């Protein structure tokens, strides 16, 4: 499923992601919109063999169990194909484990690299919420 900007916006907002440990909604929306496109069946190779799925494209290394990430995590216990789901429960339930393990947003290389510091309430601006 491809989300559109406010649909997702309501959705992250309706599970909780708004200002959850200080991060407003619009670095939910942006991170989701660079890191994803806003595509829930995203997936992508990393060099050292994890994969990253979903619409927040969060790593087999540490947080899902894929079945071919040798010697990894899966700290929110679940299988990574669960993220690629139109339902963003699954993600958002572990993106909320993940900014609360002490880095925050900054584990998401995206959001670090193209919303960190910017004007983010743009991400939910004209949104019905
Ligand atoms: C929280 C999380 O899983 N972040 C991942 C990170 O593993 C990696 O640096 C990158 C790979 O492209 O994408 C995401 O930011
Ligand atoms: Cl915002
Ligand atoms: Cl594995
Ligand atoms: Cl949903
Ligand atoms: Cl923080
Ligand atoms: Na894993």
């Amino acid at each position: 499923k491809v989300f559109g900007r406010c649909e997702l916006a309501a959705a992250m907002k309706r599970h909780g992601l708004d200002n959850y440990r200080g991060y407003s909604l619009g670095n939910w929306v942006c991170a989701a919109k660079f890191e994803s496109n806003f595509n829930t069946q995203a997936t992508n190779r990393n060099t050292d063999g994890s994969t990253d799925y979903g619409i927040l494209q969060i790593n087999s290394r540490w947080w899902c169990n894929d079945g071919r990430t040798p010697g990894s995590r899966n700290l929110c216990n679940i299988p990574c194909s669960a993220l690629l789901s139109s339902d963003i429960t699954a993600s958002v339930n572990c993106a909320k484990k993940i900014v609360s393990d002490g880095n925050g947003m900054n584990a998401w290389v995206a959001w670090r690299n193209r919303c960190k510091g910017t004007d983010v309430q743009a991400w939910i601006r004209g949104c019905r919420l």
